[PDB]
């Protein structure tokens, strides 16, 4: 019997925008020696991942989902890694990023400074302030943005200027959102285990409709666990190892 | 009896264009250090790129190294300085600075863009028309497509005609990029944490022509000036002055 457990990071391995607790990294370890495979899937980069999880997060997870499994890594080895060119088209790309850059020019917010259009692998992430941001800027806009809705006036806007694209918009992180291509959510990462295991089992704090783990969470292939915090996963993980 | 620096440039001198250090390299410069000389590089760019170019032990082949021109300066892998923008230009001119260039990248007709335009680094910015996260392919691209239609010398113009008082520089560097920065932060920067250390500071770089980012160091009085056309030129340069 094969049993993936799936955990998506901010807010289900850890306290909001804070590293993993011991008690995460216990029930982990103890998954795996009961013959768990465990994975992790985020919305982020790696680098973010890293800084929520440690330096060992390849050791600690059998399967890394970076970018919603657009970057996967299984071992600390690289098994896929999108390009978002092959499915939208340079035209497509092209005047998405000038309609974008012409919105963010076009901000009164206070505090901008670089890095407002990042092209990763598979996604576009638009951060009005800019990723360049210090950490004292970063939490003030977010507090900003709940104020201005600064993040959702702009998808509203290129929703309107690009109806037929093809692209979901997420509110994903603390001063950004990410776009990429419909069927391109976390639920993407299950094209490399749906045929290697009898269970999925995922574990999210954002399964509501309009989360980021809402699509993993209602996909036919697992079976969901809604966690309010870390001390909800721990509690879904015991259960699951008593067995 | 004398202390003698020796300062570098690093793409086309310490490296072939676009390209890492070669062995060859990494030996003159331990021999230049056997023999007697501090040496030090001088990059316009982050010191990620230095490390790409150079590699991870860039700390220990050079005595200093200056990223961004020197606003971020090490000595023995031990920062030494770092400078701020924000202190320079304050927050409105750089809110109006970054909005105008975002309106101006949005009004290109160029047939690649991608991500990454407009990077805040420690005491510049930097203005990549394509976008920095394009591939190392549509990179060469651009390169050739912006000797033809003259993309970043427009982009400058339009900031230039823009902010007349912003008291900035705007420097060509890169292959896909400009860099912005006040007023005396181009590589001459770098002097203020040497010159008073050193009876002679040598200076070795390709673009010390005006307009090119070495232009401004190359032609300091407190510097003697070695114009190099690659790294086999800079192999000979620095052969003469161990050899003396
Ligand atoms: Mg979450
Ligand atoms: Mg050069």
């Amino acid at each position: 019997k094969k049993v993936l457990l799936l955990f998506d990071i901010d807010g289900t391995l850890t306290p909001p925008r804070l590293s993993q607790p011991d008690e995460v990294r216990e029930v982990i370890r103890r998954a795996k020696s009961a013959g768990f495979t465990v994975g992790t899937v985020g919305g982020s980069d790696l680098a973010k991942q890293i800084e929520q999880l440690g330096e060992d997060v390849f050791q600690q997870f059998d399967y890394v989902f970076a970018e919603n499994g657009l970057l996967a890594y299984k071992h600390g080895k690289e098994i896929h890694r999108q390009n978002l060119l092959k499915e939208l088209g340079n035209e497509r790309i092209v005047k998405f990023v000038r309609r974008a850059l012409r919105l963010l020019s076009e901000l009164d917010i206070p505090v901008q400074r670089g890095t407002f259009i990042e092209y990763r692998n598979g996604m576009i992430n638009v951060c009005p302030i800019g990723r360049n941001c210090t950490q004292s800027e970063r939490d003030e806009f977010e507090v900003y943005d709940k104020e201005h809705h600064v993040r959702e006036k702009l998808i509203k806007e290129l929703q309107n200027s690009f109806p037929d694209y093809g692209l979901k918009y997420s509110i994903g992180g603390q001063i950004s959102f990410d776009v990429f291509p419909v069927g391109w959510d976390k639920s993407y990462c299950l094209r490399f285990v749906e045929n290697d295991f009898d269970e999925i089992h995922f574990f999210g704090d954002k399964t509501h409709a309009g989360g980021n783990d809402y699509e993993i969470y209602t996909d036919k292939r697992i079976i969901g666990h809604a966690v309010k915090s870390y001390k909800d996963t721990v509690d879904e993980v015991n259960k699951l190892i008593s067995s």
